[PDB]
């Protein structure tokens, strides 16, 4: 299995051109809320890779897949 | 003098030089950086000397050798 | 309790904390932190006690001693 990267996460979480932090804040507390302790997430009670590489960002959910995701989730598993 | 990396996170990421405002947090801002490439503009010059000479661009003098050797250290991270 | 720097790291770079959004990165931000000095405000404060009665402004409570003290360790690192 890949095991997300925190350190890459960080980046990818801040890149400019997925702009996470535009909808949701640099920690998940700004205009669209993100649960960093939560283990299910959607009305489809998908992981927090799954949410990401299938779901967001919502310009383009394909331009952050797998890898992306779990370095993402890796990332905000910190937040808390 | 050898760049230290983790010196050139804090110093990229300062609010004064404000790199990020320009580059994004790893190159993929408005202005891109290639951070596998060797060579930077019309006068190829190295990404240490690009950003002592040029960069920021609101004052160029305000990151210099030293400042440019520990964020070019810290931007090859990002390949 | 003798701050620890890595912890420091985390909770200076916490979005609910929020300390870069008023001082930056490394305290060249709107409002500036000058990490060797020993003292701080008008009663002469030390690092670790500014930072426990008085930040972050929107809630001085959110980060104590134990915060502080980590944080401090941290800021005492952007003098290299
Ligand atoms: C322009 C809007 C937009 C962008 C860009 C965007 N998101 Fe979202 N995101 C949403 C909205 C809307 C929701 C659903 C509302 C909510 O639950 O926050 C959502 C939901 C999520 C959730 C589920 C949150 C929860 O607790 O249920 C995660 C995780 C998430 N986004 C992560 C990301 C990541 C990682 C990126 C980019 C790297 C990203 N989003 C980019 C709008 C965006
Ligand atoms: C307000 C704008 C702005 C700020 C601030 C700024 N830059 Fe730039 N930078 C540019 C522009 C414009 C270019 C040339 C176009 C390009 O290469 O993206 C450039 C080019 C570069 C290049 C060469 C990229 C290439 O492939 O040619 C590097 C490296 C760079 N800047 C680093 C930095 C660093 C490091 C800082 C601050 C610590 C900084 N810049 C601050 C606008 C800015
Ligand atoms: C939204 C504003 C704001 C937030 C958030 C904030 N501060 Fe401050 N801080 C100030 C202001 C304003 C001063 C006093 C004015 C000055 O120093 O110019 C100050 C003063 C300080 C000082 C004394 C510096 C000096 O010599 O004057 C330190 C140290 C400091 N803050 C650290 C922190 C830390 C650590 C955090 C959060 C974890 C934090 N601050 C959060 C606004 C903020
Ligand atoms: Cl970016
Ligand atoms: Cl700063
Ligand atoms: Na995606
Ligand atoms: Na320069
Ligand atoms: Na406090």
């Amino acid at each position: 299995g890949y095991v997300g990267n925190a350190a890459n996460g960080q980046l990818l979480y801040a890149n400019a051109t997925l702009d996470c932090t535009n909808c949701h804040g640099a920690m998940g507390d700004g205009l669209y809320k993100i649960d960093p302790h939560a283990t299910v997430f959607g009305q489809n009670n998908k992981t927090l890779e799954n949410i990401i590489a299938e779901d967001m960002p919502q310009l383009n959910p394909a331009s952050c897949g797998a890898e992306c995701a779990a370095d993402i989730a890796a990332y905000i598993r910190t937040w808390a």
